[PDB]
């Protein structure tokens, strides 16, 4: 029962340790990724102490929905690992 909301070429994880610098954390991150969907390009946050996350671009809603569903109860980098979809507007364009 797909609802579709909207497409999605891009997730967002969370709940990441930090521990692990986005050199290293991000070679693993599309090493997983490239196992299901094609990766575009992988972005990460600046590791924080209290945030710790990243998102990881894939070819389309497709490939990524396939990555964060068989991974979305899988441990890495420890155990809790959450894998979901994010949004991609595009309006900053249409203004100008």
């Amino acid at each position: 029962t797909p609802p579709h909301t909207e497409p999605s070429q891009v997730v967002l994880i969370t709940n990441i340790n930090p521990e692990v610098p986005k050199e290293k954390l991000q070679a693993l991150l599309y090493a997983l990724a490239s196992s299901q969907g094609d990766i575009l390009d992988i972005v990460v946050d600046l590791s924080d102490d209290n945030s710790g996350k990243a998102y990881i671009v894939f070819a389309t809603q497709e490939s990524a929905q396939a990555f964060v569903e068989a991974f979305q109860g899988y441990p890495f980098q420890g155990n809790p690992l959450v894998i979901t979809f994010s949004e991609t507007p595009q309006s900053q364009v249409a203004e100008d």
